[PDB]
C-alpha cells in the first residue's frame, strides 16, 4: 500500500545505516522492524529538539506510546531535521496498527519505557558510569531488548533469543557507547553532553575543554578510558550472535556490531576524535569472530604504556581473546 511505501521512504530518509539490513529481513520482521524504527525515530526526534521546553516534552515522551493508538495525532511544532516522521506520524501509527498484535505489544512497550526514561535524563547530565549504562540502557539497550523479542515473536528466532535481556541490552549499550564516543565534537557543538562527568571531570574542569587543542593530551586519555569501558560488552555481543539462526536476522545484528567495533578501533589513541572526522565477510560467526579479534589486536598494538588505562585495555582484550 501507499502508506507503507511512505514508511520505507522515511526509513531511508532517516536511517544512516540500517535501511538496507532492515529491508533484507525475512517475513513479518521486515515491516515490524521498519515501523519499530520509525516510532523510536519519532520519539528521539522529540527528545533531542531543544526548542521544545521540558514541561512540554516530559508529557510527550511519557505518553508517546499512547499516540500509537491515536490515528490523528502528530507533532507540527518541531525544528529538528528528521521531523517528517512526526509531522506525518498518523501514517506510521497506521501501519503500526496493521502490525500483528504480537508485534504491537513489544513495540509499544519499549516505546512506553524509553519515554519515561528519556524524560528522566532531560534535567540532568550523565554523572557516573552506572548512569551512563542506565541512559544507554534507555535509548539503546531497550531497542536491543525489543528487537530480539520481535525476532522470537516472528518465530524466525528461538524463544531463547528474546528471553535474553542482559545480552540484548549489551548489544545496544555497546553500539550506543561507541556512538556517544565518536560523536564527541558533534554533540558538543550542538550543545549536548553524554560523556560521564565522574569520568571526564578528573581530566578537565568542564567537558568542552577537550575541544581545546591545549588539552588534546588529556583528551585522548579520557577517550581511551571510555573505549576500554565500551570494549567490556564485546563478550556478551559474541554470545548473543552465536545464538542466532536466521541469516537475515544475523546480518541485521552482526553488521552494526562489527562496524561499531571498527569505529572504536579507529578512535583509540586518536587525536582526530577531537578535531574532525574518523574514516574506517561478516556473515557467519567465525568470520565475525575473526574480524572482531582482528580489530582487538589493532587496539592492543597501540596501547601506550603511559596511558593511565593501559592495564585495563589490555586486560579486557586478553579476556576477549580467550573467552568463548
Ligand atoms: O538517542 P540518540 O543517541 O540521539 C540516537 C537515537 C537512538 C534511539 C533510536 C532511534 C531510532 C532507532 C533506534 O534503534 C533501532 C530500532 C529499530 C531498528 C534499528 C535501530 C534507536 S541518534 O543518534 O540516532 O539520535
Ligand atoms: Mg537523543
Amino acid at each position: 500500500s501507499s502508506s507503507l511505501k511512505t514508511c520505507y521512504k522515511y526509513l531511508n530518509q532517516t536511517s544512516r545505516s540500517f535501511a538496507a539490513v532492515i529491508q533484507a529481513l525475512d517475513g513479518e520482521m521486515r515491516n515490524a522492524v521498519c515501523i519499530f524504527y520509525l516510532v523510536l525515530r519519532a520519539l528521539d526526534t522529540l527528545e533531542d529538539d531543544m526548542t521544545i521546553s521540558v514541561e512540554k516534552k516530559v508529557p510527550l515522551l511519557h505518553n508517546f506510546h499512547s499516540f500509537l493508538y491515536q490515528p490523528d495525532w502528530r507533532f507540527m511544532e518541531s525544528k529538528e531535521k528528521d521531523r517528517q516522521v512526526l509531522e506525518d506520524f498518523p501514517t506510521i501509527s497506521l501501519e503500526f496498527r496493521n502490525l500483528a498484535e504480537k508485534y504491537q505489544t513489544v513495540i509499544a512497550d519499549i516505546c512506553r519505557r524509553m519515554g519515561i526514561g528519556m524524560a528522566e535524563f532531560l534535567d540532568k547530565h550523565v554523572t557516573s558510569e552506572q548512569e551512563w549504562d542506565k541512559y544507554c540502557h534507555y535509548v539503546a539497550g531497550l531497542v536491543g531488548i525489543g528487537l530480539s523479542r520481535l525476532f522470537s515473536a516472528s518465530e524466525f528466532e528461538d524463544p531463547l533469543v528474546g528471553e535474553d535481556t542482559e545480552r540484548a541490552n549489551s548489544m545496544g549499550l555497546f553500539l550506543q557507547k561507541t556512538n556517544i564516543i565518536r560523536d564527541y565534537l558533534e554533540d558538543q557543538q550542538g550543545g549536548r553532553e553524554f560523556w560521564p562527568q565522574e569520568v571526564w571531570s578528573r581530566y578537565v574542569k568542564k567537558l568542552g575543554d577537550f575541544a581545546k587543542p591545549e588539552n588534546i593530551d588529556l583528551a585522548v586519555q579520557c577517550l581511551n578510558e571510555l573505549i576500554t569501558n565500551a570494549l567490556h560488552h564485546i563478550p556478551d555481543v559474541i554470545t548473543y550472535l552465536s545464538r542466532l539462526r536466521n541469516q537475515s536476522v544475523f546480518n541485521f545484528c552482526a553488521i552494526p556490531q562489527v562496524m561499531a567495533i571498527a569505529t572504536l578501533a579507529a578512535c583509540y589513541n586518536n587525536q582526530q576524535v577531537f578535531k574532525g572526522a574518523v574514516k574506517i565477510d561478516a556473515t557467519n560467526m567465525p568470520a565475525v569472530k575473526a574480524i572482531i579479534y582482528q580489530y582487538m589486536e589493532e587496539i592492543y598494538h597501540r596501547i601506550p604504556d603511559s596511558d593511565p588505562s593501559s592495564s585495563k585495555t589490555r586486560q579486557i582484550i586478553s579476556t576477549i581473546r580467550t573467552q568463548n
